[PDB]
């Protein structure tokens, strides 16, 4: 079993993107940017319960990262970057830092780095069960509407909301649901010294907006590029901003 993925192959020799969305999210989520990319070879994943992906359900993270490395060996890939969005940039560390052959760089977008104590592991699998409970249950177009009204996407406007509102309710509500519970912030481990102790390159983006977030990077040991103008899918609402950032990165 691997993923299901879209690819696209750039020039022959240079390295692969490897594309993560966020929760909700699918194989599309970073085309606009990616594309941009075009010498690059390009591979974008629906990650499980997501997308083509569906179908494919998974324990925790260490069932995430055999399913990466697996997709990763079918699709040729011996040199490349992960590159991920909120859950996808978590799917990213933890699959970077339990080891991943070839990868050479790792770019999280607002991904969090881990919880550090028992009661805010607590708070979180307690609400991650609620909206397990919401994604089992109710209409998605509803349950997407308070989903983007939580504090992470405060930021956003009242058309942005309803875009994507309309843009997440094409999923399957089970199978979120799985994935939610499975790879949940509350069963992560704090990867902050691992990270800081990182063989591969580890570089962050945050939008301008997304106050949670830029505390976050600050008390990482990485790079960060603060997308101007932007909330926490930073490269949604300024793709050209997170390909800039993007190409300060790769290309020096
Ligand atoms: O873009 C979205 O709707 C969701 C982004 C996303 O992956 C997350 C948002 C908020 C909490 C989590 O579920 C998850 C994350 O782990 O970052």
């Amino acid at each position: 079993m691997i993923l299901h993925a879209q690819a696209k192959h750039g020039k022959p020799g240079l390295p692969w993107l490897v594309f993560l969305h966020g929760f909700s999210g699918d194989c599309h989520e970073w085309q606009e940017v990616g594309e941009a990319f075009a010498d690059y070879s390009r591979l974008y994943v629906d990650l499980p319960g997501h997308g083509g992906s569906a179908a494919i359900s998974v324990d925790g993270f260490d069932d995430v990262t055999d399913l990466l490395r697996k997709t990763l060996v079918s699709y040729n890939i011996l040199d490349f970057w992960l590159v991920g969005y909120s859950l996808g940039g978590r799917v990213a560390m933890m699959a970077a830092c339990q080891g991943l052959a070839g990868l050479c760089g790792v770019i999280v977008e607002g991904g969090h780095p881990g919880l550090q104590n028992a009661e805010q592991r607590a708070e979180r699998q307690r609400s991650d069960r609620q909206w397990v409970q919401r994604f089992l249950t109710e209409p998605l177009t509803a349950v997407f509407a308070d989903w983007y009204q939580q504090p992470v996407f405060a930021s956003l406007n009242d058309d942005q909301r309803r875009e994507l509102v309309a843009l997440r309710s094409n999923n399957n509500g089970a199978t979120l649901a799985a994935m939610l519970e499975a790879t949940s912030l509350a069963v992560q481990p704090d990867l902050r010294a691992n990270l800081s102790a990182r063989t591969f390159a580890f570089y962050y983006l945050c939008g301008e907006r997304d106050s949670k977030f830029r505390a976050l990077a600050a008390e990482l040991a990485a790079d960060c590029h603060v997308i101007p103008r932007a909330g926490h899918n930073a490269h949604r609402e300024n793709p050209a901003g997170v390909i800039a950032s993007l190409a300060q990165i790769l290309r020096f």
